[PDB]
């Protein structure tokens, strides 16, 4: 698709068999989702954004669909205010900015 | 241009007579720049994201050049860690996300 920016670029994702709303965010290095259960071991990470930092749990090699496009990659879980799809997964789905 | 997302999508902007580097950020509603002077009236605003909120100054009707493309809109000024071009100005330069 071609997504314009007059409104927030929200899409549906699927993760853990569940549909969720998430923001396609070219300003985010990483993908971070609100609290949920994911399989496997996690590693610690801190991420730093407009307000300061939050602590999150890093899960690797997680199956995730973004607007119907399949990806498998790193998903961070923690107290983010919205679900954010960042560049690590935007690149998997072939997204570019164009003007 | 077509900008890939392998690295942060940073571009040169001209604002207030100054050259700055800034991030093309589809996750940002607003545009926020590190401390600088701008003309005209302003009012205070709080903006929030990862790590919470910061206080900024809101200037309206500010001319800007983003990667060679002119526009006008509201520009926020305050203690942002990164200069951010958000959707309010990305629309005006014709930027879309494509996949
Ligand atoms: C101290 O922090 C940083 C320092 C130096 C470099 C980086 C790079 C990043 C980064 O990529 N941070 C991401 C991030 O929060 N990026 C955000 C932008 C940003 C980048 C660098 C520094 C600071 C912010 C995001 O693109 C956005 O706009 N978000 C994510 S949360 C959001 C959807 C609410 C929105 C927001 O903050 N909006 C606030 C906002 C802005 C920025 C402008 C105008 C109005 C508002 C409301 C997190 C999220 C997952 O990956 C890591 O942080 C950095």
């Amino acid at each position: 698709p071609q997504i314009t920016l007059w409104k927030r670029p929200l899409v549906t994702i699927k993760i853990g068999g569940q549909l969720k709303e998430a923001l396609l965010d070219t300003g985010a290095d990483d993908t971070v989702i609100e609290e949920m259960s994911l399989p496997g071991r996690w590693k610690p990470k801190m991420i730093g954004g407009i307000g300061g930092f939050i602590k999150v749990r890093q899960y690797d090699q997680i199956i995730i669909e973004i607007a119907g496009h399949k990806a498998i990659g790193t998903v961070l879980v923690g107290p983010t205010p919205v679900n954010i799809i960042g560049r690590n997964l935007l690149t998997q789905i072939g997204a570019t900015l164009n003007f």
